[PDB]
């Protein structure tokens, strides 16, 4: 079974209780950091149900650490390229919060590409332009702080390879893996979030991450879509690995 | 032994048969290519050893694969930030030869930090933002003209995670896996490379991977800066991992 298989190797599971989630996530958190020595968190918010998830769980690894009598801090930033974010921000309620503005980076970057090579970057390619700029400030703010960076990557968005390569999917640690979309969206709303906050089909994509029954047509559609993105899922590949083949 | 368990992961002969080695490495990228149905590959050269080797050995993969009734080029780019890399392009004689200078980008960066946070990036971050804008220019490239991004990580610097993680560290695929610094060297000989192109120490780290003795004082700083740098040669760290508890 593929679809066992699969289900195996993202790390979801049939049925979650919540409440235990958030315990097991919080903890992976406070763990992985005191382990490492460092000073906490830094993380981009946009709005979204995932980071949303995400910073909620890291400000409560940090105020626990806190409690144990510990130095722990998180960061949630704000990287607008020029409402629903600072709504997020309301709920989640970060030790600081920052912006950085990718505005000007991705712009200088454009220009000295025409410039030097004849050609405007289109509009898929400057995309992830944005993606991986959005990654260097992250990092650079962890670096300037001494801080860890979370990544927001899950099974729903893992099966798919739906994230650019080194953009968004360039992170320290990763606190949603295992969990499908629908999966996030109960420990959100246990979080108690705010509903607009929480609110092939992607519900059919959690369906099959479940092992619940699905369509061949779905099936066979995302089984290849998987092995087409293994090198999302991995380390550069060289000659003594095997994935690819 | 750790001496030799670090060497088995980084995949490091203690004896090697140069004209053999540049045949697997050729026939590595050649394979991964056919596999992925790539059309080429895209690398940075700066002047030294690494992307000269690299660089060489994309551009006979190239050639072999056009010879054989196949579809590939290489796209050879410098990445100034404002004579060697010259002499290297003469001696790699890639089908085409790019340049970006990452200058602007860089500028546009940092001025928007000290904008943002009040404070200005550190020489030593600005560095390693500069590493991740050449793997952007890179991957701007290739994503483009449909190519590969080529990474010039080798056992001598996987070692002590001498490398910025998503900037230099994110590829592709790899053609120097499991070569030490010395043995890089004598590549480039059989490949009759001019001699100024490759003209702890380096020796006494490629002794220790290349299972030679060596003084307690090296194993012991390797084998530290090693277990430190193990989330530089992993993917991002979840809950279901163990090699980092
Ligand atoms: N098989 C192969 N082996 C080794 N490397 C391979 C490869 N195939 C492609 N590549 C490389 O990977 C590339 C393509 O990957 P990538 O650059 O990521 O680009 P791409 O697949 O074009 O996807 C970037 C994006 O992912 C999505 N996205 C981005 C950010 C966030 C989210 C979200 O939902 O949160 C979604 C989306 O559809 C889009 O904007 C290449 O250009 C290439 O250099
Ligand atoms: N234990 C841990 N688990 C998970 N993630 C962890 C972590 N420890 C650090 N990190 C993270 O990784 C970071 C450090 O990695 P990174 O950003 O690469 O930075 P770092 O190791 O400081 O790299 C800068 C450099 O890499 C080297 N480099 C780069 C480019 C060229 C050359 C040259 O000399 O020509 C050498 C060299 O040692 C140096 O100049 C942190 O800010 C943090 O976000």
């Amino acid at each position: 079974s593929m679809q066992e298989k699969i289900m195996r190797e993202l790390h979801v599971k049939p049925s979650i209780d919540p409440k235990q989630e958030i315990e097991d996530r919080v903890n992976f958190l406070k763990q992985y950091v005191k382990k490492t020595g460092a000073k906490g968190f830094v993380l981009g918010i946009s709005g979204g149900q995932d980071s949303t998830l995400a910073g909620r769980l890291a400000q409560l690894a940090v105020e626990s650490i806190r409690e144990e009598g510990g130095d722990a801090q998180f960061i949630a930033v704000r990287l607008p390229h020029g409402d629903d974010a600072q709504l997020a921000l309301k709920f989640i309620k970060p030790d600081k919060s920052w912006k950085f503005d990718i505005k000007s980076t991705v712009s200088a970057f454009s220009d000295q590409y025409q410039q030097e090579t004849g050609d405007q970057l289109t509009d898929f390619n400057k995309g992830n332009v944005k993606a991986r700029t959005r990654m260097i400030a992250q990092y650079a703010i962890g670096g300037q702080e001494g801080l860890l960076v979370l990544g927001t990557d899950h099974a729903a968005e893992a099966v798919t390879g739906f994230f650019t390569k080194y953009g968004d999917g360039g992170a320290d640690l990763l606190p949603l893996t295992g969990l499908t979309k629908r999966q996030g969206r109960t420990l959100l709303k246990e979080l108690g979030a705010p509903e607009r906050l929480y609110l092939i089909s992607y519900d059919e994509i959690d369906d099959y991450l479940e092992g619940k029954e699905v369509s061949a047509k779905v099936s066979e559609a995302l089984e290849k879509r998987y092995s087409m993105t293994e090198h999302k899922r991995q380390v550069p590949a060289s000659m003594f690995d095997d994935w690819w083949k």
